[PDB]
């Protein structure tokens, strides 16, 4: 139906003045990706650019970036037309100017170094009107391409001439700013931020076509996590993509006035909200406004938790608007508020994992110009406990620490500061590491929600054990529908049971990765936690974040550290529930299966925990995770030596064979013994390197060589002169004994 | 390398108005007699007036009279940058009035007494904030800057009209140059004193520099530890050394 037309997308490229199309479709259009197209925008006005094939992006959608859908004055949901311009001329003289403030606070012939390297050999099809971007030295610029000495549309040739003068000139109202958030500023929340455009798109981008409709949209929105995980920089952002009108109402703000002022506030807020429909009002610090209601202790308060609730009934009665929140904890504020009607969906932002911080550490690092050695891959990955602003934080410090070494220590009585030195700054690894070192702290202690990145290859041997985890976990999420046809609830839930150090914690990390669901990992130090503080109620919203982490893998770790502290194999005269253990098996028989939100134990006596537990429904499936034999021992020496550079006259069989009964964590610890060593013997053999030769006055007397860059056989005969026996052959009896009676019990 | 960045030293001629001259640097400053030279230091108070009174010393060490170290300076081993202004205005005339050593005794009119025999044929190239020694007597006395007619320095004239209804009072002056805390101060958190010098210097010591770029400044410090722990000195110290205004809030 006149396929000349097409969708709006955003962009994966984001060089100017470039797109992206489905390959299919450039005989259609019958046009190539060199071959410069134009393309339509309302207010009359045509942009021209190059052309490219992908795949990705549907066959009904372009792909740009926010540049152009700026000039063309067009957001997402819209649809352009198109024509080929085979036609095209080569652009002579086509004068631009820097058309901004940002032209302030700045000094020199910029035109050249941001220009010359930006428009060499780009080939850029360029139109009069164009507003492109460059950026440099720690900041970002635009210009204007004024006059097009052959209009409109031009290449650009690097003969042709820039006289390069001009007064930065005023952007007319029409046009808007980048500056503005938009979702490429937001990492770590992808999946979050997917579900709020799923959220936000029908009630904002369609108000009319929603108008038509009588469905209750989603007028409220609680945005909880820990502080600095951008929650109101998502909201901004949504809100200036989707054209709807933000209104920042603070929680300090709001009730930093007297009571009838701030209730009055509140009101015009909401009224103006209302009024510029359609609009997004966003409350962060909402547990300041509204707390608890058995603990806001102020009568002011209460009536503003009341004067907000109102105001939002009011505005789903009669309004367009969609208001958002913000809070550490969703249980931090009032009941109330979350009643349906009022804040029917929450969204958990959580924190970002290594992916979400290197995503947000390349945003941060997008107008910063850092050198080649930051591999933000390897800052993210270490990088632990640092959640958005943590991040952003941690790149200004590393900016900071630049700064200070290069400014303070080079311009001192030469002359004042231009934009030559400014624009040279770089950032290196070093201002990184300190940054995370010295200069960071970390906000992040509760439970880490992330997909582990240890895998299948991670661990090595008990082959069985994870295809039946596999079976476990994948098949009720990967084949429901084979499950539905068969009169079987799928398990949701599964113990692992054996001697410590054969990877249970592993294969709990490996099925989540495998399944690319989070998994949340409740250590014995954990349940202690909760045991010892009488806090058994923390069991509930630990639940609730895997709940809301769907898919997820809910691992217990150490499930019997309650019961072994709780004494020991007959302990003392007590029985053998617990308190948190019985809040876990609540909240196990409140959690619907269908939730794929699975529950893995691992227990180091089994015979200690409370059968309860074991119950039909709970944890049916005990996984006995066996002693590693000959094979698995060389498959986990194999996993562990692919980190560490060993050489290889090593033999894993023969050191395999030796290590009668050992875990997989003790041969961890074989590593960190012989590993360990092959460190101190690189040390030491570089500090001794080091004093030989200062005796001696020579100018040139290098004789650089490696000492050894890998581990040696010897360290690990020295381990194993050093490590020993991994575990009593009692307590392998033990649990030879409790696999034997896994039936015919209780 | 700034030509004018020199030392100052010692000097004998017990009148503050006269400001030295080293022929090879007024060679190199165009240095003329007349009024003033404006002699730029620390603080913003100089010691401006007239000039070429020297050159008995050595070279590379203005000779400047030691009471315009206290006032422009502190101690020795600063620099002066110095660079002449002459030809101020002459409006009205200059404050007179003594400001600590003058009630002791006979008053009379605390002008026509003891300072009259000194505004003569020199009168007075100045600028406020500039103290010196001045008297008929014992000669140890200041002259202090009260009051101000015309907003810049002058040369005064007679036939003006001055009043020394004013009263000569305490060292509120003498006070407030013992004031602002300095790192010197601060001793038991060295790490702690250099990590505050480098979250803070870029924003404070170098404001259009840092408004240039579009990073975030840590705008919040929390200095937290047992009572008594220089957290206020510390602060005191950070802004008064660095320039930045401090409200103790
Ligand atoms: N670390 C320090 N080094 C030198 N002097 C100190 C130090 N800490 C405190 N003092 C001195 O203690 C005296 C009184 O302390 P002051 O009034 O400055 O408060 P403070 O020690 O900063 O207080 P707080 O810890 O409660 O903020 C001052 O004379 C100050 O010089
Ligand atoms: N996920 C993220 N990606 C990129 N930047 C982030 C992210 N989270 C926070 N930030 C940065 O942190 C700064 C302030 O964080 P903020 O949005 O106030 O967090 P919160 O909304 O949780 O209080 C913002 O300027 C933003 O650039
Ligand atoms: N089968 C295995 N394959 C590879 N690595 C293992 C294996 N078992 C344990 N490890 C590693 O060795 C260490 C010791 O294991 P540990 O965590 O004590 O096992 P568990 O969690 O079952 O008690 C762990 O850090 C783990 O990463």
């Amino acid at each position: 139906n006149r396929p000349n037309r097409l969708i709006v997308d955003e962009a994966i490229n984001e060089d100017n003045s470039v797109v992206s199309l489905s390959q299919p479709k450039m005989d259609e259009l019958q046009l190539f990706r060199g071959d410069t197209v134009l393309l339509k925008g309302k207010k009359r006005r045509e942009a021209v650019c190059i052309v490219l094939s992908d795949d990705t992006c549907s066959d009904e959608k372009i792909r740009m970036n926010r540049v152009v859908r700026n000039n063309l004055r067009v957001r997402l949901g819209d649809v352009i037309s198109i024509q080929p311009c085979p036609d095209v001329k080569y652009g002579k003289r086509i004068h631009v100017l820097p058309i901004d403030d940002t032209v302030e606070g700045i000094t020199g012939n910029l035109f050249e170094v941001y220009l010359k390297p930006y428009f060499l050999e780009a080939y850029r099809p360029i139109r009069k009107g164009d507003i492109f971007l460059v950026r440099g030295g720690m900041r970002a610029v635009e210009f204007k391409v004024v006059e097009t000495d052959p209009s409109p549309y031009c290449i650009v040739a690097p003969d042709t001439v820039i006289h390069c003068e001009g007064e930065p000139i005023k952007r007319e109202d029409e046009e808007e700013s980048l500056n503005e958030v938009g979702y490429d500023d937001i990492g770590g929340c992808r999946k979050q931020l997917a579900q709020i455009k799923e959220m936000v798109e029908l009630p904002l981008r369609h108000p009319a076509l929603f108008k038509a409709i009588g469905v209750k949209p989603p007028r409220g929105i609680l945005l909880y996590g820990p502080p600095g995980t951008g929650k109101t920089l998502i909201a901004r952002a949504v809100a200036n993509e989707t054209g709807a009108f933000f209104f920042l109402i603070n929680g300090p703000e709001i009730m930093s006035k007297l009571a009838g002022e701030s209730e009055s506030n509140l009101r015009k807020a909401f009224e103006e909200a209302e009024k510029n429909a359609p609009a997004i009002i966003f409350i962060d610090e909402l547990d300041a406004i509204a707390p608890k209601r058995e603990k806001t202790h102020g009568e002011v308060e209460r009536r503003i938790v009341s004067q907000l609730l109102t105001l939002m009934d009011g505005l789903k009665q009669r309004a367009h608007v969609i208001v958002m929140a913000a809070t550490n904890r969703p249980n931090s504020i009032d009941p109330a508020l979350r009643r349906f009607g009022r804040f029917d969906r929450e969204v958990d932002i959580g924190i970002p994992d290594a992916t979400g911080r290197l995503e947000i550490l390349q945003i941060h690092t997008k107008n910063m110009k850092l050198a080649d050695d930051v591999d933000l891959e390897q800052v993210a990955n270490e990088t632990h406990g640092h959640v958005g602003a943590d991040l952003a934080a941690l790149c200004s410090e590393a900016a900071l620490q630049a700064i200070r070494k290069k400014m303070d220590l080079i311009d001192l009585e030469d002359e004042t500061i231009d934009a030559e030195v400014m624009n040279s700054l770089a950032v290196t690894m070093d201002d990184f590491r300190w940054a995370l070192s010295q200069s960071n702290p970390s906000a992040l202690r509760e439970t880490v929600v992330e997909v582990p990145q240890v895998t299948w290859e991670d661990i090595g041997g008990l082959e069985d054990v994870k295809r039946e985890l596999q079976e476990l976990v994948q098949y009720p999420v990967e084949h429901p529908d084979k499950f539905l046809k068969f009169g079987m609830t799928p398990s949701k839930g599964v113990l692992f049971y054996g001697p410590p150090g054969c990877g249970k914690t592993l294969l709990a990390k490996a099925i989540a990765n495998e399944c690319q669901a989070n998994a949340i990992s409740i250590k014995g130090p954990e349940l202690l936690t909760m045991w010892f503080g009488e806090s058994e109620a923390n069991v509930r919203e630990i639940f609730d974040k895997a709940r809301q982490a769907a898919p997820c893998v809910l691992f217990f770790d150490e499930l019997d550290s309650i019961a072994k502290a709780r004494g020991g194999n007959i302990g003392d005269g007590g029985g053998a529930a617990d308190r948190v253990i019985n809040q876990i098996l609540t909240e196990m028989d409140g959690m619907s299966t269908k939730k794929n939100v699975f529950i893995i134990g691992a227990t180091n006596r089994p015979d200690i925990i409370d059968p309860a537990i074991l119950r039909p429904g709970r944890l049916d499936q005990l996984i006995y995770i066996p002693l590693p034999d000959e094979k698995s021992r060389v498959a986990i020496l194999k996993a562990n030596l692919r980190k560490s550079p060993v050489a290889k006259d090593v033999d894993l069989e023969f050191l395999a064979k030796m290590t009668n009964g050992f875990s997989g964590a003790d041969l961890t610890e074989i590593c960190q013994r012989a590993c360990k060593l092959a460190i101190r013997e690189s040390i030491e053999s570089e500090i001794r390197r080091e004093r030989e030769r200062q005796t001696n006055p020579s100018a040139m007397e290098v004789e650089e060589d490696d000492p050894v860059p890998e581990i040696r056989r010897d360290h690990f005969e020295e381990a194993m002169r050093f490590a020993r026996r991994s575990v009593s052959d009692n307590d392998i009896r033990k649990y030879e004994m409790f696999a034997q009676t896994l039936q015919q019990s209780r």
